[PDB]
C-alpha cells in the first residue's frame, strides 16, 4: 500500500487523516511532538475502520523514524492564528517548527511529495524546499485549493446551485492578497456573471479572501480545519491517483507572469510526479495589477523568512 | 425510502438500474413487456447487493401496477437504432411504445418526474408530456448530460487532465444538429481554448454530435448504454436529491431562444421539482445561428410526430 | 431533504457533522450554547463541499427554534471526561444539560428519532426518553455500536483480516461491566476463537471494556470523537435510509434477557421507525452472569439519577 | 496506475469493467476476439467518467499487446450456458477458449495474479494455472464470493435485514454440488439459524445452489452478469489494496479437507500476493459429506478435462 505521513496531528492534520482514510488511499502515520495525542486520535480514527469498511492502517507516532519511505508528506505542524492576528504573524514560530520537521522527515522520504500546510504558506513552501533540497515540482503547498473552495461555496450559496457544478480559479499567495478570478469562474461552464450580480459578485470576491479570518473570528481559539484538510486531502489523492488535476497550488516560478525565484499560487496539472505543468493564464491589466501586488506580498514575506 | 421505475429493462434501463443501485438511491422497479428478463435482470443486480453494500430493493416486473406511486420514472423502452441509421429514423415504432408506456405508468405515479430516454429524444419527451398531461417541468428528457459528457471526456483526453476537472454547456437536439458550445467549456474555470488548439477543438465539436454513432459503428448490434445510464442515473439524483444541478435537458419552451411550444436541450437549474428554471445564455450569431438550425430540425421531429 | 439537527458541536458532534455529511443524507443543523463556535464549524465544514462533491446544508446555531421539525436529533451536548474519571462521574452535571437539550429540542420535533451520546449513555438514555415523552422506541442511546467497533477493529488487528469480514456483538451499559461476545463474533461466518487463541481474545475484551478510557489517557484532554461519531453516524444513517440494521443499542427493555425497565446495550433491527424489534440471544451461563452484572451496574446509575 | 486486464468483452466482463470503474483502481484494458466490440464497450465506459467522476482509462482491443504487464488479469471469455445446460456441458468449447486466452496473456504479464471465471469454474481454473505455469496462489476462480452472495442476499430478504450486516461461508466446486454452510452463516455474529426456520433455510440453501440456473432460466438468451461481476470486482480489488479479504474461492489444494491436487472452493485470505492463507474449518460429518460429494463432482470434470 501506499503511505502518507502527516507531520503534526493537530486540527488540521488529523482532520487530514479523516478524509483519507474514508478514501483508503494508503496507510497512514500520524506523527506529532507531543507524547500520546497522536497515538489517540490515530487509534481513535483505526477504530471506526469497521463501521466505514476502509482497510487502511493509521499508526499515531512521536518518531520521524516510521514515517520512512512515504510517498507523500503532509506538513501541518505550524501553530494556528487566533483572533487578530495575520498569517503572516506566525513566520517567526513556524519558520522554526517547519525547518525542524522537513529536516527530519525528508531525508527518510527522498521519493515523496511534500506538501505544505503550515501558514504563511508560500514563506513555509519556499523553506521547505529549501531545506529538503527535493526537486521543485514535488515540493508544493496547500492553498489555492481551499481559498478557491470557499470562493465557489459562496457562489453556489448566492446562485441557489450545486457546488458540484462551480469551478473557480484563484490565484496568488494565501493572503489578503490572494486573487479570486471572477472570469475564470463558471457553472457547468457558464460564467458566474450569468448568475451574479456585478455588487454581489464583488462582496464575494471580498468575503473569499477574508474568509480564513471569518472563521478565526468565528472558533474564537481556533482556525479553520475541514475544508483545510479536504484540499490537501484532494491534493495527496491528485499525487497518488495520478488524476492529472488542474487546481491552484502553491508552486516554484522560474519567469511565468514574470516572476522568477518564488513559490506563489497558480494554476497546475498536478499528478504523480507534482507539479507536472505550470499554467500560465492570459490575464488582463486589472487582473496582474492584483497579481502583482501579491507577489509583492509574498517576496515581502520571503525578505521576512531571510532574517530568521 | 423513495420509488424509482424504469420502464423498459434493456441495455440502458438495467445499465440506468445498476448506477442508481450503487447509489442507494430508492427501490427500484424494472418494467419490460418480456417475460422472465426483467426478472432475471433485477434479480442478478440485487443479489450484487452484499457485495456492494447497498440496501435498496431491485424488482424485475411486467405489471404496471407494481410502478404505482413512483416518484420518478425512467423510459427506456424505446427500439436502438442499428448501424446505418438516425435516431430520428426510430420515430415510428417508438412513438407508439412511448405512448403505450406513458399511458399506463403516468396514472399511476401523478406525483412522479418523468425522464424520457427513447429516441428521438426531442420529440418522444414532448409525446411523454402530451400523453402524461404533467405539468412540463416534471417530464423532461435525458440527452445534454450525454452529449456534454461525450464532449468532455474527449476535452480531458485532448488536454490529458482529469475528467473531474471539465465543465461543458451543450444545447439543441439530441441529434446530428446538437450544438456543443466551446465558449461555454471550461477546465477548473478555465476556457478550453486555452488547452486545444481550435482545429482540434473543431474536430472535438464534430466527434461529440456524431458521438452516438460511433459506438453504433463500432458495437453493430447495439447502441451506447454506459454513458446514457449514468447520464440517466445523474438527472435521477438531482432530482431525488434536490442537488439544484445545472444541467442540459429537454425542456418545455415557452418564449426563451424565442422558441416556443418545444422540447429543447437548454441549461436548466434541476431539482425537487423538476426543472425549476430554464436558463436563457447570452449566445452570439454563430450559435444562435446554429440552435436555430436545432431548433429546426427538432420541429421537423415534431411534425413528423404529428403525422403518427 | 431529510432534516437533522445535532445538540452540542463538540468534538463528537462536530464529528458526526462531519461523517453525514460526506453521506450526503440530509440537511445538518449544529446546535450549542457557545456563541460563533457551531457557525464556524458549520461554515468551516460547508466551505468543503465544493472539493469532497457533497450538496449539503451545514448551518450552525444557538437557537433551538433552527432545529424544528428534524427527522433525527442527536445529543452530544454532555462534558466529557478527563483521565482519572468514569463515564459514570459526569452523571450530575450532564444530567442538567441533557435535561435542558431534550426539552428544548423534543417538541419542535415530536417525529423526529432521538439518538443520544451524552454519558452516562445508559442513564442519560433513559432520562431522555423520560423527558421528551416521546415513544420508548424513538429514544435510543449510541454505544454499542462504538464498543462492539472498537472490539471489531482489535479482532481485524490481531487476525490480520480486512475489518470488513469481522462481525461481532457485544452487550450491556455503556462501561467498565461492558459485555463483548466471542461466541457471537465471526469473520465471514467463522468464529474468531478460530483465529484468536483464548488468552489473547481476552485481552481483547478486556482492551474492549476499557477501550474508552485507553483513547482518554493518551490525548490526556479530551475523549474519543472520530470512532463514536463514525457509529453515531452509521445509525442515523440506518433510521434515515430505513436499512434494517442488526446492531447493540441503549434500547428500552420491559422483560428482555430478565430485565425491566432499564436502557440497556442490546441487539436491535434499527430502521426508519427507530428501535423496531428488540433481539432476544439465547446467552449461556457465562454470558447471562456478565450481563447481570452490566446491569447491576446501570440500574446503580438509574438509582443516582432518580436521586438528583 | 494499476493495471487490469479483461479478456473477453461480454456480458460478465464489460460488467466487471463497470465495478471496477467506478471504484478508480486503475486503468483497464477490455479484450475480445471480436473487432470493435470492445472498443465500444471501453469508449462508452470512458465517456461516462466525467459524470461518475472516475479517472481511469478504460481501452478496448483485440490485441493481446496490449494487456502485457498487467496487474491483475480477469479472464471472461468463455461460452456462457442456455437453458437446459450445466456449467459442466461447457467444458469442450471453453477448454479451447480458456487454454487460448491464457497462453497469450499469461507471458506478457508474468507478475499478474489471474482470476478465473469461465465456466466450468473449478476445471478452467485448473486448466490456467497448468498453462499458465504460474504459483498456484496467483491462479483463482471465482465463484464462492458470487454463490455467497446469492446466499447471503436470500437470507436478508428472508430474514429482513440489511445485506451489510450478513456473512456466510460456503465452499466446493461451483457447480450443483455447491456447499452452503448454515452454521457458518451470521448475521451481525448471530447465527441465522437463529433467524430462519429450518425447513425455510434448506429451501435458500437448495436455491443459493441452483442461483444460476434460477437466471439463466428467466434471461433464457443468457446467464447472470451484475452479482458475477461484482464478485469478481471485489477480488481484483483485494488483491490490488491488499485488503486480506476472508473469502471463499477456488484454490489448489494439497490436502487440506482431505483433498489433493484440485481446485476447489475454500475459504482464503486475499491480499496482494493472492491466495495467501488457506483456511482450513472444523466441517462437521455432515458438511464433509456434502463437500465430499461435491469435490466428487470436480474431480469428474477434471478428468474430463485431462482427456480434451
Ligand atoms: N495552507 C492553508 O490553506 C491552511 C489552512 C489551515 C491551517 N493552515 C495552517 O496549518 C497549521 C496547523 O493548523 P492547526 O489548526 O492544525 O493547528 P494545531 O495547533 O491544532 O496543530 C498543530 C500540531 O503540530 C504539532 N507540532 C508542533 N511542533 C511540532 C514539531 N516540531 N513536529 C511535529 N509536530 C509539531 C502540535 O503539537 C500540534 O498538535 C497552522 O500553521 C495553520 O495556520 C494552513
Ligand atoms: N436519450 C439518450 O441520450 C439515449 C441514449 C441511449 C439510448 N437512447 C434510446 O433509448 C432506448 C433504449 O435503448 P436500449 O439500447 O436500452 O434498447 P434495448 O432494445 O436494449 O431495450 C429496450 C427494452 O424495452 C423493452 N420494451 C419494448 N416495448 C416495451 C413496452 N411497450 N413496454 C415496456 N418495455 C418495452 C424491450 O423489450 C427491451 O428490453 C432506444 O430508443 C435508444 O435509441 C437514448
Ligand atoms: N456514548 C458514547 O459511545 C460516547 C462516545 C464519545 C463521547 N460520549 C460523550 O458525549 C459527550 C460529548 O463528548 P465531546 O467529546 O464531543 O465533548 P465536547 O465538550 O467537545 O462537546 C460538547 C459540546 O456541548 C456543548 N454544550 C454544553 N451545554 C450545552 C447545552 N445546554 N446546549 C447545547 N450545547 C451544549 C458545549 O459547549 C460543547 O461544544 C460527553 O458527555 C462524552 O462523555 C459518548
Ligand atoms: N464463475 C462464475 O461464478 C461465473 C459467473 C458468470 C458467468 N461465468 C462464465 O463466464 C463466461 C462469460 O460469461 P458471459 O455471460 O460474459 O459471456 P459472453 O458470451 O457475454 O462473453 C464472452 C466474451 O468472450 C469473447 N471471446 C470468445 N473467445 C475469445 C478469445 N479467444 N479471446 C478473447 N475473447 C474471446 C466473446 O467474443 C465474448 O465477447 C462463461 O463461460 C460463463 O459461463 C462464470
Ligand atoms: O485563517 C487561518 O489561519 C487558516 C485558514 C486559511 O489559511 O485559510
Ligand atoms: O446513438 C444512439 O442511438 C444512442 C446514443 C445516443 O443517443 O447518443
Ligand atoms: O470514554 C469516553 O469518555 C468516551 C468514549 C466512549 O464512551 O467510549
Ligand atoms: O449459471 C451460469 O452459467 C452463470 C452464473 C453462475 O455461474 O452462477
Amino acid at each position: 500500500r501506499k503511505k502518507i505521513s502527516i507531520i503534526g496531528a493537530g486540527f488540521v492534520g488529523s482532520t487530514t487523516a479523516h478524509w483519507l482514510a474514508a478514501k483508503e488511499l494508503g496507510d497512514i502515520v500520524l506523527l506529532d511532538i507531543v507524547e500520546g495525542v497522536p497515538q489517540g486520535k490515530a487509534l481513535d480514527l483505526y477504530e471506526a475502520s469497521p463501521i466505514e469498511g476502509f482497510d487502511v492502517r493509521v499508526t499515531g507516532t512521536n518518531n520521524y523514524a516510521d514515517t520512512a519511505n512515504s510517498d507523500v508528506i503532509v506538513v501541518t505542524s505550524g501553530a494556528p492564528r487566533k483572533p487578530g492576528m495575520s498569517r503572516e504573524d506566525l513566520i517567526k514560530v513556524n519558520a522554526d517548527i517547519t525547518r525542524a520537521c522537513i529536516s527530519q522527515a525528508a531525508p527518510l522520504s527522498p521519493n515523496a511529495v511534500i506538501i505544505m500546510v503550515n501558514n504563511p504558506l508560500d514563506a513555509m513552501t519556499y523553506l521547505a524546499a529549501e531545506v529538503s533540497g527535493f526537486p521543485k515540482e514535488r515540493v508544493i503547498g496547500q492553498a489555492g485549493v481551499l481559498d478557491a473552495a470557499r470562493y465557489r461555496t459562496f457562489i453556489a450559496m448566492e446562485a441557489g446551485v450545486s457546488v458540484q457544478d462551480v469551478q473557480a480559479m484563484l490565484m496568488g499567495g494565501h493572503g489578503d492578497e490572494m486573487v479570486p478570478l471572477p472570469r475564470f469562474s463558471t457553472i457547468s461552464g457558464i460564467p458566474v456573471s450569468e448568475f451574479i450580480a456585478p455588487d454581489r459578485l464583488a462582496q464575494i470576491v471580498e468575503r473569499t479572501r477574508k474568509g480564513g479570518g471569518e472563521i478565526v473570528n468565528l472558533l474564537k481559539t481556533g482556525s479553520a480545519y475541514y475544508a483545510p484538510a479536504a484540499a490537501t486531502a484532494q491534493m495527496v489523492e491528485a499525487v497518488l491517483k495520478d488524476k492529472k488535476r488542474v487546481m491552484p497550488v502553491a508552486a516554484y516560478l522560474t519567469g511565468q507572469y514574470g516572476l522568477n525565484d518564488i513559490y506563489f499560487g497558480v494554476p497546475v496539472i498536478l499528478g504523480a510526479g507534482g507539479v507536472e505543468k505550470i499554467l500560465e493564464l492570459p490575464l488582463n491589466e486589472e487582473e496582474m495589477a492584483l497579481l502583482n501586488a501579491s507577489a509583492k506580498a509574498v517576496r515581502a514575506t520571503l525578505d521576512t523568512l531571510k532574517s530568521l
